[PDB]
């Protein structure tokens, strides 16, 4: 009956916990994050050259963007436009060019480029940068573009 | 067995209690403010009635709104941080003279300045909050200080 | 039987919370804050004068910055680095010239002075600074100075 007692106990604990939780959770991604299926977009509110956001991003234990679905994409286009600032994606071509990987080597699943794009600029463009617009296009990773995490 | 496992779920529901108050002051540092069982919290930056009331229902809340004393001088004490008005949820603009809530509903509270509102120019639907605290209706399209409540 | 079948269900809820919880921490010291041990420093991304960035920081349940091992002091430099403002650190020397102390008035365990320093330089420098390079400098309370908290 003790072990009984003790199970309720923590089963109004728990409900406490995720409640309050749950309210956190909205305050969390207000104004600057997105959450969309279980990936969380968070923008840092500035811009930074590739390698420099990309570390930002792995440092805090995320990674850079990586949209892999029409839906995700979507919701990255909302800081964009909430940011007025076009992000960098994590993915380049920076292997082996004109073949866009994610940081682990995969080859992409989704894409939503411009038209003509990539079109590796003045050969140049490793980089990938999202438009306002929710489109794509590859830029010098040398561009300081919105630095936006997933976690 | 269960015991055993019970012990063990106790501490973990234990150790989220502890982690999760240390998380709530961080993520309400500095631009939140708890007030009962709701939480006020700045954008940051300003935008025009129309803009910023789609900022908070898009984050799923809405734009601050004080109902008591209480309420207003946590939204206040956000205010006086940023040294900015903030646009309140309130408006007249259905019934000029009749501000109400977003729902419908009218205020069940109210911390006027002297004089206020007073629909200046014919034009004045919309709240702001000043500094300290009191209340004046002001144009919608002016830019405030966002602040949205969950 | 039916406790068995209880426990096995609120620890599969827990565990979720345990993993959502861990994800909602990423997002939300990324990117003003940095958690070391279990301590969490965060910026409020301004500058302050030592009193006001004192208060900010009570007011909100927690203290201004105080390192107190060098594992501690790397975390928080990173985030006067990230900012690239010097920030204030919650130790001063203003009940007794020369010796430092935490807020409870208890003695320094730990110190990262910058070469020739503390100088107590024009004799009214009382408060601390940490510099981008992770040196402390005895700084007089009434310069503005990035305010760091830690909960
Ligand atoms: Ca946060
Ligand atoms: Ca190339
Ligand atoms: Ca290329
Ligand atoms: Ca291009
Ligand atoms: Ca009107
Ligand atoms: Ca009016
Ligand atoms: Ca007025
Ligand atoms: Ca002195
Ligand atoms: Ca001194
Ligand atoms: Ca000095």
């Amino acid at each position: 009956a003790s072990l009984r007692q003790q199970v309720e106990a923590l089963q109004g604990q728990v409900q406490h916990l995720q409640a309050a939780f749950s309210q956190y959770k909205k305050v969390e991604l207000f104004p600057n994050g997105q959450s969309v299926g279980e990936k969380i977009f968070k923008t840092a509110g500035f811009v930074k050259p590739f390698t420099e956001a990309q570390l930002l991003c792995t440092q805090a234990g995320g990674q850079l963007a990586s949209p892999r679905s029409a839906a995700e994409n979507a919701a990255l286009q909302q800081l964009v436009v909430a940011k007025n600032e076009a992000a960098f994606l994590s993915m380049t071509d920076s292997k082996t060019e004109g073949k866009f990987t994610y940081p682990t080597g995969e080859s992409l699943v989704y894409s939503n480029w411009a038209p003509g794009e990539p079109n590796d600029d003045g050969g140049s463009e490793d980089c990938v940068e999202i438009f306002t617009n929710g489109k794509w296009n590859d830029r010098a990773c040398g561009e300081k573009r919105l630095v936006v995490c997933e976690f």
